[PDB]
């Protein structure tokens, strides 16, 4: 639904992220575990880490980090095209895990938050925008396969 413009943009910024996957990851969960404490419970290998740095220091979930925005990545350059790579997330995350699509507007938070702190000069409006346009495009479109396997 966006711009070409939008996407390059996009992934100009993604780029960045790409230089260092698993210090993204990083900041990037443990914001949303900081910000929604809920969303951690969903978690019941990441549950017994009581503070930052014991979250800092899991090998685990740093791993779980890179994981997590490689398939993200994976997406996001198929600018639109990403029905084969999204099919698959929306099935686990409806059945297996059961998360909830506000659940994934915490983790779009977290991520603007992220890349705005770690890249500012790269992260200006239009940018910003272009990735919460992206953000919504994934979500609306992981919604909609959510239903069709009969979740939500
Ligand atoms: C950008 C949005 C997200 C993407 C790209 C994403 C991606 C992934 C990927 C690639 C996996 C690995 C295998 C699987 O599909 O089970 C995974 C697992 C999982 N995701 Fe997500 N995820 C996202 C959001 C979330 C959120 C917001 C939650 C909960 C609040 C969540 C909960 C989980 C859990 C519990 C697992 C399995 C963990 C484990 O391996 O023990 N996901 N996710």
């Amino acid at each position: 639904v966006l711009s070409e413009g939008e996407w390059q943009l996009v992934l100009h910024v993604w780029a960045k992220v790409e230089a260092d996957v698993a210090g993204h990851g990083q900041d990037i969960l443990i914001r949303l575990f900081k910000s929604h404490p809920e969303t951690l419970e969903k978690f019941d290998r990441f549950k017994h880490l009581k503070t930052e740095a014991e979250m800092k220091a899991s090998e685990d979930l740093k791993k779980h980090g890179v994981t997590v925005l490689t398939a993200l990545g994976a997406i996001l350059k198929k600018k639109g095209h990403h029905e084969a790579e999204l099919k698959p997330l929306a099935q686990s995350h409806a059945t297996k895990h059961k998360i909830p699509i506000k659940y994934l507007e915490f983790i779009s938070e977290a991520i603007i938050h992220v890349l705005h702190s770690r890249h500012p000069g790269d992260f200006g409006a239009d940018a910003q925008g272009a990735m919460n346009k992206a953000l919504e495009l994934f979500r609306k479109d992981i919604a909609a396969k959510y239903k069709e396997l009969g979740y939500q």
